């Protein structure tokens, strides 16, 4: 009982776009997968951290030829690794060294909003700084940073930023992971896209169905080699595109384990050949190379292309081991007295509406009340023939599955999930719990989707402990 199949409806799959493009062999030699260091702390006092993430402008060398103007946290595009922990107090200087407002939105960090979420109500002025202070509550996970400017969002993941960043807690430190950064511990950060003369150009590459990019860049290089020397590799899966699925699978079918979720350790690992992402989706795998030889070029596809080169070199054999359970997933509990919560997913293109509307900065959707455990019932309305996947994302909680049009969700769903594929006429129940105050989104996260305003608002509330939120109008631009 193995997983041989992707997760999601085949007749659904982005190339059933008619604007859709299959990727293609990026020029030059290859090269080894790029590694972000660990962003260094400025001080450390007590169980308080402290960190600056600057949003900047600069070249990267990607292509031969002319280097590409880019953006990046901390140096010229992508970003550090950023290592939180359960339990630590972080203050976060947050840096704008760019000429246009941006946001530093968490996404999976479970933090009050709207302002220190960092989505839209949280803008950052060119040349300007905002601080953030925030104890970090949820068990170890991989999560990303990346701005979210409506409706400037996807512009700006396009041109580069975008970092990896993990929690880590003490269930996570108890078990036997590979962990030398660089060595056998990976993230993987999946992305697509296209150049002119060797430069981005978003504006030129535009759909308003979802931006498609012809080049594959993995953590900001074309044609990756990973150099394996011990042969049990962690791979931190991130899709971190605008639009693009990633159907994950070695050239051959080798199998690997998933261990965790967007949110998670999984509560048991998932053997599978095959794993399929939609956007902003994250999967912790565990591959073991040790039935291959020394000098053997292993390759991971997505669909028939050829993404990262496994150099197999001299590895002494190994053998994984994990327990069983992996991890403790508390069970979330409805009061049963409450109802569910209904939001509709409909069209495509401009057409896109969330329960019929588009999302207006200051209208507030819905509401509900801080620790209550509520169900959420998300459907996509778009036809089986001609419809799209939406993968549905809600700021500042993790949320458990409970079924897709009534039956079993996926075997890797049993956790916690932030992003959840919507397929033509489903309907997904969720279980859905916000231990934060605040004004959080809740959207599409196709970026172009998103920024014409497929995207609402809820407001977490603690009765007799009352706020009231100044909710502006967007800024005139
Ligand atoms: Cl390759
Ligand atoms: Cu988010
Ligand atoms: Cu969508």
């Amino acid at each position: 009982s193995m997983i041989t199949k992707y997760l999601y409806d085949e007749n659904a799959y982005d190339y059933h776009d008619g604007g859709y493009r299959p990727l293609k062999k990026a020029p030059g030699e290859e090269h080894p997968l790029n590694v972000p260091a660990f962003l260094k702390p400025d001080r450390i006092e007590g169980n308080e951290i402290y960190y600056t993430v600057t949003a900047q402008a600069g070249e990267t060398k990607i292509l031969p030829g002319k280097p590409t103007h880019t953006w990046g946290y901390n140096g010229s595009i992508l970003g550090p690794a950023i290592q939180f922990e359960t339990g630590k107090t972080y203050h976060v200087t947050l840096k704008n060294e760019l000429d246009e407002v941006t946001t530093f939105h968490w996404h999976g960090l479970n933090i009050v909003g709207p302002y220190e979420d960092g989505g839209p109500h949280a803008p950052v002025y060119p040349h300007g700084e905002r601080k953030i202070t925030f104890t970090v509550d949820q068990p170890a996970a991989n999560i990303w940073l990346h701005p979210h400017p409506c409706p400037e969002t996807a512009r700006q993941v396009w041109n580069g930023l975008a970092a990896p960043v993990i929690i880590t807690d003490g269930h996570e430190q108890s078990l036997k992971l590979p962990r030398r950064w660089g060595v056998n511990d990976f993230p993987v950060v999946l992305q697509d896209r296209s150049y002119h003369d060797n430069q981005l150009d978003y504006k030129a590459d535009y759909d308003v169905d979802g931006t498609l990019g012809d080049y594959a860049l993995v953590n900001g290089t074309v044609n990756p080699v990973v150099n394996v020397t011990k042969p049990i590799v962690r791979l931190r899966f991130l899709n971190g595109s605008n639009r693009r699925e990633w159907r994950l699978h070695f050239a051959d079918y080798h199998p690997f384990t998933q261990i965790g979720s967007d949110g998670g350790l999984l509560p048991e690992a998932v053997k599978m050949d095959r794993i399929m992402l939609t956007c902003a989706e994250r999967a912790d795998v565990l591959v073991n190379f040790s039935d291959y030889q020394p000098g053997q070029e292993v390759i991971l596809q997505t669909d028939d292309f050829d993404l990262i080169k496994f150099k197999i070199g001299d590895i002494k054999k190994e053998n994984m081991l994990l327990p069983s359970p992996l991890a403790e997933i508390p069970a979330l509990s409805v009061d049963e007295n409450t109802p569910v919560f209904k939001t509709v997913m409909s069209g495509m293109d401009d057409q896109v509406r969330l329960d019929g509307k588009l999302f207006d900065m200051q209208r507030i959707d819905t509401r509900q009340q801080v620790d209550q455990t509520q169900i959420w019932e998300v459907s996509n309305t778009n036809d089986m023939e001609g419809g799209m996947i939406h993968p549905f994302h809600i700021h500042g909680c993790q949320f458990q599955l409970i079924d897709r049009n009534g039956h079993a969700v996926n075997p890797n769903e049993h956790g916690w999930k932030d992003t959840i594929g919507v397929n033509p006429n489903e309907t997904v129940r969720i279980k859905v719990k916000f231990t934060k105050l605040g004004i959080f989104m809740y959207h599409c996260h196709i970026l172009e989707h998103e920024d014409t305003g497929m995207m609402a608002q809820i407001e977490i509330f603690d009765p007799d402990h009352p706020i009231e939120y100044h909710l502006m109008p967007m800024n005139h631009k």
